[PDB]
């Protein structure tokens, strides 16, 4: 049971490494789907072996959305 699903995506603008029990691992360029823009700071997304793991929004940029439309 889970309410609230989004298809947002973000790309890592810099290499990062999870140094805690609650963190996501990715390199510059990577992409994370299902981004839940939280009101606080850390967001929720999935990445490879990792799933719905907190990650620094300052190390990623939103890529999902209309570019030309």
């Amino acid at each position: 049971g889970s309410s609230g699903s989004s298809g947002r995506t973000v790309k890592a603008l810099y290499d990062y490494k999870a140094k805690r029990s609650d963190e996501l691992t990715f390199c510059r360029g990577a992409l994370i789907h299902n981004v839940s823009k939280e009101p606080g700071g850390w967001w929720k997304g999935d990445y490879g072996t990792r799933i719905q793991q907190y990650f620094p929004s300052n190390y990623v940029e939103d890529i999902s959305g209309p570019s030309s439309g």
